[PDB]
């Protein structure tokens, strides 16, 4: 007999379907930061990636089985067929265009919605069942786009949206005042990048709110300029890509701490990109990030932040403006 | 008063003396692995990165900082100046060459002693208690290149070795048996290079020799071709860097793994490269690796492997050929 | 309004079941143990607690319930009745009867069979595809027990077994040789009580057989004495028991350690009991610990240790030992 | 001529002196909780146990090591003598009298006093450099007095205050609100025990101030009786040791929360025993629970609340109340 058959007496065979599964499409920078940060965290008992190139998939792939020894998820797979994603809970989308000399945003955004045409399709036919975590980028304007194609209900269709950007928030607002980041409370909501609102109001350590120590916190009629702190927030993701070419690690340990409140379906509220029609006056269907409520189910629940009138408006204009673009669009 | 001021009232202004700090030198591929690895693994209280291209330094620890959030390691700091590598307990040296596609890692070494003869002096100036764990390849090369350039005793030089060797050896014995790899047991010892050696009869389940069980266990005649799995784990790399153009995620947590030892003082045995002169009739300065217990002193104590005489044979053989590169090498 | 309406809006008023279940029955010494070790190892998304001792029970739970903010199991429940328990991927047991200094564990059958058939037709009605992990001793007995009254197949029926014998031994191992316990290989079988097989002939470290080094291991005229080795590890309970009055937090680990690679499908091998009838001569329907594959099916497989004659001996001795108690049950 | 020798070869003889050093006075419930929560957290290389009664805390020890294969802290060492807890970087003590089920932590003060004269003096004599984390109670009135007898910086003197306190309150929080504890901030400040504070005023999810939603909440008018929840938090102690004797398990999580900023040097912020003169009108040297930024140091810093005159009156009665207590005192 084998050798195999002389050390191991099988007791029985036949499969189980796969209980934790998390899948990840695309394993440029960011897809393996995300693949990486999720073994480390031991969130999944298997986990899937799948790319079109067909060479740097399978690397990758083999690359973290013979750090098997070293894990507890005791199955990876790969294939550029989506079969192999079959029956995950979570899928985690980082795939999408790449930019080049110029070229408008309408363009950029139009490539992406082509290049879900065939993606998403693909993952609801092999996991019917799974929430979407869309992490590519522009997220807001892609997340509606994997609902539209998904027909997934909006609970089950998530954007990583402004959980970066508020964690470089606190990051930042840990650095200023000597503070770790767990301690430093911090949200910024609404369009991930450029037009994102630092809700001023919320912000607190040990539940003392720093605009009540500091009433012009923020505007431009106080010394210490915290408008800075935001700024910094928005034009940090343009200052790593400038001098290492691109994000991965944030966006990847970021992502990990989301799948970890749906995988273990531990409620915890997280700022994240939502369909948001029916609140701040928005009355079309648009995604942008609030704080959520995240479990086994997606998103059950959304926290209603008081905003000012101003920042309720800032939300309201860069809903207008992702509707303008999506309006627009064709699936 | 500043906002920090009214909002938080100083006990002590403290000092910047870390307790567990490691330091990354080169923030590559490898490096970056082992880095992430290591932040998710809670190993240390600091992390120091350096590197000769200062954008790309400056980018990955940007990356890694708005990641704090999710992270225990409440100081990351970097720098082309070796100031910011200060008491590093831990000298992780990732810097260099890498093989391409169908490139001995021998073929490396010029150009990487080139680059340690410029490392070396400059972390031992700034942690001279340090220990030593050597990545570049060659990797036994440079552990003996490591360890003459910085004057420190053996126990404080450690080359990854074949830590990584192993690992893949018992993914692939996992693999054959449907078992985990934690669950298998099997060493490959010596050069981490095509001269590696595959210690058949310590292979083995819940103290099961395989080899007992399988007389023929890798050898020519083995109809089950075991040998084929050694084969494996010499060309891992080489199909690994085909496909994606490097390894790095694998390493990274061997690389984790043996810094997981050195730091918690755990005393598990690694086959690390290591000073082997007196054992196996060899009778040079050669480094290669043999089982060692790891701990906080590095490497306090070697395993005597029972090898057959063709085992030996092989090891002493891979001794002479890194023994002559080395002893052209001047200092 | 409440201020909950206020706060936040609803979006899924369902609830889904809870996907990686545990169930701890009895919350005794090892109960809470068990309780508190699985918690830190975030191996369950609801924890269910059972004890016919109405007002400990609630106790220990909300105790548990008011550290949450320091764990990952969202869900923490208990109840003296066994709906609390229903879909439960693991139900470990560990109700009963612990013996006093000097008493043997199989002086404890009587008392725990009796338990045993009121607590196991009430798991299996509420949790049919549940995996169950017998500690309650004597565990090898009981573990028979449950099988044969729960009606499930034997791959379901795990006796928490020789895997602490095996750590205690790897404790041992580990102090005489300077090593840590993890990179010390030996294995203790058959019944988790006096007539345990300390299996020398497995005994290692990096695949180097100690038996070989030295041919009297184990042996009565061995100058080193290795047989108290395996005597501490037969008596360590009595002493544990007599200094403190009771074990727990070893077994609590033990447990742990077993409910892992259960509920993460690891594939890794645990000395368990389970039925050997067919091995070692063994004709009658005996439960003893063997290496034994685990995961997501319970015991997917056995390892068929080579045991010398006089192992193999003493694996009988043992076999022989618990069926004369087997033999005589009514259930 | 040992096995050892023949498997062995020794590089090393010098070692001792662990990095990361942790002690446990006290192996009764709440001691072995700490340890085996602190254990399970990685934060600590040698681990010392000491109490009066030799029997029980040898038990206990060894209970601990025979689950050393299951840990990542290679040391662990017990003893009635506090020579074994020579250098530790952290010293815990849990050894005092318990409060009976109609019994004020307060009325404790004598018995734990005369505890504390013998236990600090020798703690101190061995770790001069430790920090000291007081959980006995009355933990407040208790730190106060080993801070008088040790001679130690205010800084290196904590006692577990209201960190338990607050996490309860999260907890009840979380379950009003159907949310994670992690994502619900509340803070309950001044004494561990009766005259507790609820901090309505910081109350809050994901920034949101719950107060300004909800203008009634924390007083008597309230129609969802908010005050109620304070209400359980005071009583939860006497709930709990009502039904199972006594509490453990959410100290022991709570201390190894604080244990991890200390020894991580996190510069988290914790509701932590601290002497308060010259804040919130107090002017006595009484210690309470107020927010402090823990690290390697102990307490760096502190937060000044701005609590409301309500609030602040409250937190000046705690103060009081433990002053009356503290001033009748005998060193
Ligand atoms: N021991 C093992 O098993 C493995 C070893 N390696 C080796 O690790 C090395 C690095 O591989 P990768 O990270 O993929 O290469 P990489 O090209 O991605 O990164 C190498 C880094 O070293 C830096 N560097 C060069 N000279 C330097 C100096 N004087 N000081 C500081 N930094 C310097 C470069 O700027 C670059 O950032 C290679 O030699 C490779 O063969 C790779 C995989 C596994
Ligand atoms: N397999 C192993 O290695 C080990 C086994 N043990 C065994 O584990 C068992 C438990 O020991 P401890 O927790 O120390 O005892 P314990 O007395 O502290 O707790 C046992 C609990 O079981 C409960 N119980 C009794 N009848 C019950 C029923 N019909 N349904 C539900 N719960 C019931 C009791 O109320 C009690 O709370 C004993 O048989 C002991 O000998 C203990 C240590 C290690
Ligand atoms: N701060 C907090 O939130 C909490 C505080 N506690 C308090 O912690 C303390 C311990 O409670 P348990 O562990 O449940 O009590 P326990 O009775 O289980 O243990 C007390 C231990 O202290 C030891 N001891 C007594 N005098 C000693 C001395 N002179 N030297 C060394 N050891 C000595 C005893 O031998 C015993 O093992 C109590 O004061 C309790 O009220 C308990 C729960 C939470
Ligand atoms: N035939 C099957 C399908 O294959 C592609 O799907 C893939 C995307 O193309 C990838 O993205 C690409 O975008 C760049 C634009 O510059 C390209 O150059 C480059 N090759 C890629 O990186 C993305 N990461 C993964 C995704 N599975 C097409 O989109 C799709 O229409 C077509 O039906
Ligand atoms: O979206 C991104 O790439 C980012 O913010 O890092
Ligand atoms: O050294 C290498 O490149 C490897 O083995 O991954
Ligand atoms: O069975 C027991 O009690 C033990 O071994 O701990
Ligand atoms: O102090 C106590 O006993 C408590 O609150 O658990």
């Amino acid at each position: 007999a084998t050798l195999k058959d002389q050390l191991i007496y099988n007791l029985l065979k036949e499969e189980q379907t796969p209980q934790n599964k998390i899948t990840v499409v695309g394993v440029g920078a960011v897809g393996m930061a995300c693949a990486i940060s999720i073994l480390m965290k031991d969130l999944a008992d298997e986990l899937a990636l799948v790319d079109v190139i067909e060479d740097k998939l399978k690397g990758e792939m083999m690359d973290l089985q013979h750090g098997s020894l070293f894990l507890r998820t005791p199955k990876i797979v790969s294939g550029k067929d989506y079969n192999v994603t079959a029956n995950s809970k979570l899928v985690i989308i980082t795939a999408g265009a790449r930019q080049q000399e110029g070229e408008s945003r309408l363009n950029l955004v139009q490539r992406n919605v082509n290049i879900f045409k065939f993606i998403i399709p693909n993952v609801v036919k092999y996991s019917p069942n799974c929430k979407l975590l869309i992490v590519s980028n522009p997220v807001d304007i892609l997340t509606y786009v994997a609902w539209k194609i998904s027909g997934f209900p909006k609970n089950r269709v998530i954007g990583s949206g402004c959980n970066l950007d508020s964690a470089r928030f606190r990051y930042l607002m840990g650095e200023r005042l000597g503070v770790h980041p767990l301690s430093c409370h911090g949200w910024v909501l609404g369009e991930h990048g450029d037009s994102s609102v630092p809700v001023w109001s919320g912000m607190n350590v040990a539940g003392v709110s720093l605009k009540t120590l500091h009433p012009d916190l923020g505007t431009d009629k106080d010394k210490e300029q915290w408008k800075e702190v935001h700024k910094q927030v928005v034009e940090s993701a343009y200052e790593v890509i400038k001098l290492k070419g691109y994000t991965s690690w944030a966006i990847g340990l970021s992502v990990a701490d989301l799948a970890e409140s749906i995988m273990k379906n531990l409620r915890r509220v997280h700022p994240v990109s939502t369909m948001i029609k029916g609140l701040y006056g928005i009355k079309d269907d648009v995604f942008l990030s609030v704080p959520c409520i995240l479990g086994q189910n997606g998103i059950s629940d959304l926290v209603k932040v008081t905003l000012t009138s101003e920042e309720e408006a800032r939300l309201k204009k860069s809903a207008d403006t992702l509707w303008g673009i999506q309006k627009e669009l064709q699936f």
